[PDB]
């Protein structure tokens, strides 16, 4: 599912990620932006051979399962293909674990380096939520 910017502020709200760990709704949004381009299906492989899953891209090297992750972990007690579902609750529920890992949302170097700072409220402007 390609989500619209409106569409999933709305579906991250109802799954309370709205102000998580402090982080306003316009930061998740900005972050799904950045990481999938709002496309749940997204995958993208690492240098180090770990992928990253989802609308807000999960590593498979700490959070998810995808059995060909040597020396990784599943955190979030999920296989990382659970994280391409046209349904956000496993990616919100995952993302809920990584924020609360001590570095907020410098875990995703996209948010760090294109929405920290910003103006994020943009990312949810004339959403009716
Ligand atoms: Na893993």
């Amino acid at each position: 599912k390609v989500f619209g910017r409106c569409e999933l502020a709305a579906a991250m709200k109802r799954h309370g990620l709205d102000n998580y760990r402090g982080y306003s709704l316009g930061n998740w949004v900005c972050a799904a932006k950045f990481e999938s381009n709002f496309n749940t299906q997204a995958t993208n492989r690492n240098t180090d051979g770990s992928t990253d899953y989802g609308i807000l891209q999960i590593n498979s090297r700490w959070w998810c399962n995808d059995g060909r992750t040597p020396g990784s972990r599943n955190l979030c007690n999920i296989p990382c293909s659970a994280l391409l579902s046209s349904d956000i609750t496993a990616s919100v529920n995952c993302a809920k674990k990584i924020v609360s890992d001590g570095n907020g949302m410098n875990a995703w170097v996209a948010w760090r380096n294109r929405c920290k700072g910003t103006d994020v409220q943009a990312w949810i402007r004339g959403c009716r939520l």
